[PDB]
């Protein structure tokens, strides 16, 4: 433990917080009060030592793209009903036992989208993928737009809304990287820095290649959930201790991506948007700004082909 129950801790701009149980380095908090945390808390206290590279990485991620003002005017100017990037409401350190530690508080969110995803059978309907990438892609522009990549979408790391399950947040960013820092692109290298790949399955061909992470990379990434999400499979999941043979797949499939449909899709029976989504990724430069807007079209497309709409539905339970 690093924090005493019920401890009132202070942030570096004199907000007052009170710590409850743990949600063991994440805990449910609330504003200082007389009352103690309960199981309804509106916030969690994420807490490391002060030497720990990836809560320090992720405060800076958080400090710099996701101050809460930041966040609405962007929601306000590209007209959006909300931004699944969860806002910045604090930070400090903190000691305990003569050993310094770093905390930041941010807001409680509910299940994990790979929970809902294994008790559905390991399979999201075509409805939720696309309404699931449209807010995915929203993320990504905003995220991308304040010079950083993710590198590492997945189901477990994305969030619903504590209180609305049509809320979508991709969280962790421990491992985010700066691509762009101060608009000048990073060259087409490894990072001396960074260390990390991001998860075997979905990583990008970008990442295998041992080069840092760019935003065609994320697009890629996204694309290799949405198969997975639809089919619960990926051609190279019985090959995930053999990183070579995932690189040799994945180029090999985004070399004929009809031949990965015929893969993963039933017989004669893909749904096109996903092919037409990673036709687009396929011709994105390293450096390349992707043209998120047409990304969002083709989704449309597939929602028009099921008799929907935009109606931001998740359609979980
Ligand atoms: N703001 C949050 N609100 C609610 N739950 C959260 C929040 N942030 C993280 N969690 C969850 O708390 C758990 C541990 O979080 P975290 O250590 O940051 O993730 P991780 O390193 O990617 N995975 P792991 O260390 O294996 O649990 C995960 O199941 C998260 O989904
Ligand atoms: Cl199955
Ligand atoms: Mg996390």
């Amino acid at each position: 433990e690093q924090f005493a129950v019920g401890e009132i801790i202070t942030d570096m701009a004199a907000a007052a917080w009170k710590v409850g149980l743990p949600i063991g380095c994440i805990y449910l908090a609330d504003m200082n009060s007389s009352e103690s945390v309960g199981s309804d808390a509106p916030c969690v206290v994420k807490v490391e030592p002060s030497d720990n590279g990836p809560l320090f990485t992720e405060l800076k991620f958080y400090q710099r793209a996701a101050k809460p003002e930041q966040i609405q005017k962007w929601i306000r100017t590209r007209k959006l009903k909300y931004l699944g990037v969860p806002k910045y409401w604090g930070s400090g350190l903190h000691d305990k036992n003569g050993k310094s530690y770093r905390f930041m508080i941010m807001d409680r969110f509910g299940s994990d989208l790979q929970k809902i995803y294994e008790a559905n059978a390991k399979r999201f309907s075509r409805k939720t993928v696309l309404q699931l990438s449209l807010r995915i892609l929203d993320i990504l522009e905003y995220i991308h737009e304040h010079e950083y990549v993710h590198g590492d979408i997945k189901a477990s790391n994305l969030l619903l809304n504590y209180k609305n399950p049509d809320q979508v947040y991709l969280v962790d960013y421990g491992l985010a990287y700066r691509y762009c820092p101060e608009g000048v692109h990073k060259a087409y290298a490894a990072d001396p820095k960074r260390c990390h790949d991001g998860t075997i399955e979905f990583t990008s061909i970008d990442a295998h290649n041992g080069v840092a992470p760019s935003r065609r990379g994320d697009l890629e990434i996204l694309g290799y959930c949405m198969i997975q999400w639809l089919t619960g499979h990926l051609p190279w999941e019985d090959n995930l201790k053999d990183p070579k043979y995932v690189r040799d797949s994945k180029i090999r499939y985004r070399e004929n991506i009809a031949s990965l449909m015929d893969k993963c899709f039933p017989a004669a029976n893909a749904p096109g948007e996903i092919a037409k989504y990673m036709e687009t990724v396929k011709l994105l430069d390293y450096t390349e700004k992707p043209l998120y807007e047409n990304l969002r079209d083709i989704l449309l497309q597939g929602l028009k082909a099921i008799g929907s709409k935009d109606d931001g539905k998740l359609d979980l339970s």
